[PDB]
This record gives C-alpha cells, structure tokens and sequence, in this order.
C-alpha cells in the first residue's frame, strides 16, 4: 500500500469561455499526491467537466473522503465506473509513483478558428508557428453565411492544410442534412470531419448520417466515458471519436477497446481544460498510443497548462495550494 492526500483547486480561466450553454470563468478539480514508504511521490488530477456526462466534482470529493488512508490496486478497483475522471486520476497517480518526471514529446496540435468571418484572419499566425490542422466553430451563423466563409477559407488555406468543422451539436436534423449535401458538392480534401453535427440525444440520426454521407463525422459530446465509447463501437460507428482522456476512465480501458474493435486511426485526443498534472499524464500515455491526428490541446487561451518537466515542479504546484 502507500499513503495519499487530495486537495481541491479552483483556477480562474486565462480569459472567459463562451459556449451556447453560458460563459465559463474558472475550472475546479482535485489534485492527488501519493507517497510510498521510501519517499517516492506520484501525482494525479481529477477534473470532470460540468455538463459532460453525469460525474460531478462533488461526487469525486465524496469518493476521496470514503477511500481508506492507504491505497492498493484492489482498493482502487472499488472506484465506481460512474466516476471516470476519478478512475483516471487515481490510475495515473498510481502509475506515476517513482516514475516522475515523464518523457514526453511535442505532438502536432490543432489550432482553433473562431466562429464567423474571424476564421479568415486567424489561421495565418497559427500556420506560421507550424500548426497545419484547424478546427472552426460552425452552427453559429446561418448555414449560407458559414458556407460562404467556408468557401473562402478553403481557397485561402495553404496546400497541406486540414480543417475540422465543429457544430457542437447545434444543428437540427434537416440543417445537418443540407450541410452534408453542400459538403458533398463543395467540399474538399482539406475537410477532415464534421464534429458532433447533432446533439447526443439524436443518436439514431447521427448514426444514419455517418453511414450515408460522404464526409466523415466525429463524436465529441457523445463520447465522454469509456462506456459511451464502447456503446458507439458496438453500434458500428464508422467515424471518428474525440477522446478526452482526463474524463474517460482508467486509461487501460482505452487500450482494451483498441485491442478489441476500436480503430486507433479513428481517435483524436483532446483537452477537457484540465491542468498540468492531467495534461502531462496524458502526454505520457501518448508515448504508448502514438496519436496520428493533431491533438485538441490548442486551448491555451482559456487554460494554459505547460507540461511538467521536473519533480520539483509538481511539488511547487502542490504546495502552492
Ligand atoms: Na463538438
């Protein structure tokens, strides 16, 4: 066994984040610190994202208060499947004990483009800093206005650019269908996928669209936990899955899915606006999974979380609390 402690954090965003569901001003979570008898230390982070699945930080806190003062693999196996961010935090903390700091690498990162005409002026600085895959928010203006911008954006992007269109579940079914018909006529080798064209409740239409239209579709809001990923694999989802590792469960569950029916080439790993402990843990896991698409970690505007390169850096973060 080994000893451990946990601390809540509540960190203001670097700037506010507006979504269709309201303005975000801070992120909260839990940091875990594990120490063995000798003095080796490991760290993990539990940060469920409000609105994304059923797990709440309050439920993770209750879990932390219910666990024994000494952890073992069998104790950690008692963590409910309904708390996948807690599963991620404890599993990554355990695996880090006496293994920090981790070897990590730059992976390509997807650059964001803001809704509307902004996209046409925001790709250049990112391109000039070596980002070649972009994600642009759609479903904000009328379809016809966005299609006109899209036509100009595709003409302007340099050779080799890739573009993701993120609807965030904001289209109704007839609108999605009209968009996919437009993309069949006017789309381009630069379009990688449409992300979450319909809200998660419209799963039958999402599946039918993916099975019939010519442009790839990615699930995002639909796939938070390992259980949701498995449900979509078993439905025969032919598109992409955007995996938020910090929210998903024990990382070993993704590897198990991959050994089974999930295709590595259909994964895109993205950020849940987590902190440096979780992000560094995810980059360590990427040394095994070896991603083949630009990561959805271009989120520094809202939450900057530089990877941790020294054990003292973890200790500073912890003591700062
Ligand atoms: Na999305």
């Amino acid at each position: 066994s080994l000893r451990w402690q946990w601390r809540i954090y509540e960190e203001p965003l670097q700037e506010p984040l507006t979504t269709a569901q309201g303005v975000w001003r801070s992120r909260s979570g839990i940091y875990l610190r594990l120490e063995d008898e000798q003095g080796q230390v490991g760290y993990g982070e539990i940060a469920p994202l409000p609105g994304w699945g059923s797990e709440t930080l309050n439920a993770d806190i209750a879990l932390c208060q219910q666990l024994p003062g000494h952890l073992t693999p069998e104790i950690m196996a008692t963590i409910p499947e309904a708390l996948p961010a807690a599963q991620f935090g404890f599993a990554t903390a355990w695996q880090s004990v006496g293994r920090l700091p981790y070897r990590v690498r730059p992976w390509p990162i997807c650059a964001l483009l803001g809704s509307g005409q902004a996209a046409l002026e925001q790709w250049q600085q990112s391109w000039q800093r070596g980002q070649t895959t972009f994600k642009w928010k759609v479903g904000v203006m009328s379809p016809e206005e966005e299609q006109a911008i899209l036509k100009a954006l595709l003409a302007a992007l340099p050779p080799g650019a890739k573009l993701r269109l993120d609807a965030n579940g904001s289209w109704d079914r007839a609108t999605a269908n009209r968009w996919f018909a437009w993309l069949d006529r006017h789309g381009n080798g630069k379009i990688e996928y449409v992300e979450q064209p319909l809200p998660p409740d419209q799963w039958q239409a999402l599946l039918s669209l993916a099975q019939t239209v010519t442009t790839a579709i990615a699930l995002d809001e639909s796939v938070v936990s390992a259980a949701e990923v498995q449900r979509w694999v078993d439905r025969g989802w032919p598109g992409f899955f955007v995996i938020k590792t910090a929210l998903f469960g024990d990382p070993d569950s993704l590897s198990l899915l991959l050994r089974r029916g999930l295709e590595p080439q259909r994964l895109v790993f993205s950020s849940a606006l987590e902190g440096a402990i979780a992000r560094t843990a995810i980059f360590h896991l990427l040394e095994t999974w070896q991603p083949c698409h630009a990561l959805g970690f271009g989120v520094d505007r809202w939450r900057s979380a530089p990877l941790l390169t020294t054990l003292t850096a973890y200790e500073r973060l912890w003591e700062r609390l």
